[PDB]
Parts: structure tokens; C-alpha cells; sequence
């Protein structure tokens, strides 16, 4: 049979797949990495409350969880994304520093005061529409998207969802990744009962506030149509971006076969059960996320620590803050 009979997420990254070792910085980047340490590390320093309400008049200083979420990696990400832009790369955290504190997940976690809690987005996934489940190649948590499972009516609920639901994979990155791999079914499915600016929002957030997150994008079940307008346009994609999509390949080249859903070449069998499903994934994030903290606070609780010592067990930092 070769099938493995899953039905919850896998906690930990197995020891079979490598993590990618990082390149260092040039000269010139860390000279840069440091002035987005010092500007963040400034116990003066008070940011906006808001994005879409952003005021001179209201400002606020950092919190400790917000302190731990400004990372060297999360500097990194945004130093990336900006194109080592100083200005830009400060002015881009800074707002999603706000957007978290408007959106309601500022505070690391429900346990924490976030206003997102898995009880506000469980009946969202009820039918299975989302699931993170297992490890790619490059040790990318991987999280799968299934349009055609949807099982609610438009809605910011919806929205609130997907943002949980990638908080959530971004909680499962194995010490050092920091980078997810998203699997997207555009299958019709036909047994999840049909309901009975969104779109605006989604894109906003997921062009603003996710910065270097994409590793890679697995598409299957195209549709015909679909399919030859993307063929028809991915000549004219930037490199770059086309080496994150993939399709017409088998997933097996991109996924060990025991990390990967059956019903895309892999030999995991899964079966969403939501009852089952739903609260072995709040409780694993939660975990990771305690964690996290924990080793924070172990640390000083100051801005600038390593995702990769945060999350790992040594004793002694990778990465001592300058
Ligand atoms: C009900 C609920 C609804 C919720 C709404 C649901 C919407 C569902 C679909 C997709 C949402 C997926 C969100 C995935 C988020 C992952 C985290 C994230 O936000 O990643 C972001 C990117 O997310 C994505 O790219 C996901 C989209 C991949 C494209 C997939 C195309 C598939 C095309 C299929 C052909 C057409 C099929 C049509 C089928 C029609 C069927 C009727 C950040 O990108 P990244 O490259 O990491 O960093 C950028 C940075 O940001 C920029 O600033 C910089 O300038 C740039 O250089 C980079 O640094």
C-alpha cells in the first residue's frame, strides 16, 4: 500500500531533510542591516497603531511581543523585499508593525491578547479548505490552498482566516527558514456543499505585509482555460518569479514522496477531519510559539535575536545581537 494513513499536522521537520545553509551578508548590507537594528533597538522609538488609520497624534512605543517578532531575519526579509533601500525598508516594518496592531494579531498569539483567535477562524476551515501538512525539499513548511472546498460566503472572516492560517505556517518554519511553500488545488470538489473588497484586502495584505515568504508555488489541477492564459503570459514573468512557480511537474521532484498528499504523487493518505485536524494545529503553533518566546525572554527580550536560535534548543547564540 505505501500509504501513510495522517490526519493531523507533522510537528517536526524530519532529520532526512537538510536546511539550506544562508549566504552572509556583504559589507555593505550588514553596514545597512545594522542602521535598521539601531532604528528598531531605539527605546524612544514609537510607531503608528494603524495602517489604514495611521496618525501623527497616535503613536505608540514597541511591546515585548513586538519586540520579538522584529528579528534579524525579519529585517532581512523587508531588507530584500525593499532592495536594500534603507528608507523604504524601515518605512514598510513600521506599517506592518501597525497593520498587525489594526488587524489584531500584534501580540505573538491569542494567549497574548490577539484579537484572531483560532475560535474566530475554526468553522472557516471546516470543510478542509486550507491545511498545513509536512516539509518540502528546502525544509519549507508547506500549506495547501483548495479553492474548490469552500465552504463559507464572502466575508473579512474570511480574510482574518487566511491571515491566521499563514501565521500558523509561518509558526511551523524549522529553525533557519523562514520561507513557506504554498501547494494550490484549483480542482472543483463537488461533495463540500456550495454556499448556500475582499479581494482588495487579500491583495493588499499579501503584497504589503509578507515580504520574502513566497519559496514556492506548486499549482495543479489547472483549469484548461486557465491553464493556457498562464502558459500564454509566463514568458513575459521576471525570473526570478518564474523560479518560484511550478506546474506541469511532478510534485515529487519538489517533495519527498512521505511529505506530500496522495492525492498529488505523494504517499501520504489525509483526510481532513476537522475535529481532529483543527486542534492538534492550534495546539502544535501554540507550542512553537511558547517556545519562541520563552527563548526571547531567555535572551533579554531585546529586538534583533535570531529565528534560529529562537527556535532551536542550543544553549549558546548564533546570533548575538550587536
Ligand atoms: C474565502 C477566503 C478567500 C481568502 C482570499 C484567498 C486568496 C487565495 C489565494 C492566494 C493567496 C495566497 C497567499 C499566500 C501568502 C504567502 C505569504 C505571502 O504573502 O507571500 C507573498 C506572495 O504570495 C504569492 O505570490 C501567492 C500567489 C502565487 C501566484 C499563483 C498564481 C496561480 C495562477 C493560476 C492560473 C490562473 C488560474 C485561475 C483559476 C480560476 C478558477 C475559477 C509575498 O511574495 P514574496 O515574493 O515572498 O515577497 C515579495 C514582496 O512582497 C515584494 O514587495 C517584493 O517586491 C518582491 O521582490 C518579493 O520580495
Amino acid at each position: 500500500k505505501n500509504l501513510i494513513n495522517i490526519d493531523k499536522p507533522i510537528k517536526e521537520l524530519p532529520a532526512s531533510i537538510a536546511i539550506p545553509k544562508e549566504k552572509p551578508l556583504t559589507g555593505e548590507q550588514q553596514k545597512m542591516y545594522d542602521e535598521v537594528l539601531k532604528h528598531f533597538s531605539n527605546p524612544d522609538l514609537k510607531v503608528y497603531t494603524s495602517e489604514k488609520n495611521k496618525s501623527e497624534d497616535d503613536l505608540k512605543p514597541l511591546e515585548e511581543e513586538e519586540k520579538a517578532w522584529l528579528t534579524r531575519e525579519c529585517f532581512l526579509r523587508y531588507l530584500r523585499a525593499t532592495k536594500w533601500v534603507l528608507k523604504d525598508c524601515i518605512d514598510r516594518i513600521t506599517m506592518t508593525l501597525a497593520w498587525r496592531r489594526e488587524f489584531g494579531i500584534s501580540h505573538l498569539g491569542e494567549e497574548h491578547g490577539d484579537k484572531i483567535t483560532a475560535d474566530l477562524v475554526a468553522v472557516e476551515n471546516e470543510s478542509g479548505k486550507q491545511v498545513i501538512l509536512g516539509y518540502e525539499n528546502d525544509a519549507r513548511p508547506i500549506l495547501y490552498l483548495k479553492p474548490g472546498r469552500q465552504n463559507t460566503k464572502t466575508s473579512h472572516r474570511q480574510v482574518q482566516h487566511l491571515v491566521f492560517m499563514l501565521e500558523r505556517v509561518i509558526d511551523f518554519m524549522p529553525a533557519g527558514q523562514d520561507s513557506l511553500a504554498l501547494l494550490i488545488d484549483f480542482k472543483d470538489y463537488p461533495d463540500v456543499p456550495k454556499v448556500p473588497g475582499v479581494g482588495k484586502e487579500v491583495l493588499h495584505i499579501l503584497q504589503t505585509h509578507y515580504p520574502e515568504r513566497l519559496g514556492k508555488a506548486l499549482l495543479t489541477n489547472i483549469p484548461w482555460l486557465a491553464w493556457t492564459f498562464l502558459k500564454l503570459i509566463h514568458p513575459f514573468i521576471d525570473p526570478l518569479t518564474r523560479e518560484k512557480l511550478v506546474f506541469d511537474e511532478p510534485f515529487v521532484k519538489y517533495v519527498p514522496k512521505n511529505e506530500l498528499d496522495s492525492l498529488y504523487g505523494g504517499d501520504l493518505k489525509f483526510k481532513y477531519n476537522h475535529d481532529v485536524y483543527w486542534p492538534a494545529l492550534v495546539e502544535t503553533a501554540r507550542e512553537k510559539r511558547d517556545h519562541y518566546f520563552k527563548r526571547f525572554q531567555s535572551f533579554g527580550g531585546i529586538v534583533g535575536l535570531s529565528e534560529v536560535d529562537l527556535r532551536g534548543t542550543h544553549e549558546k547564540l548564533l546570533y548575538p545581537v550587536k
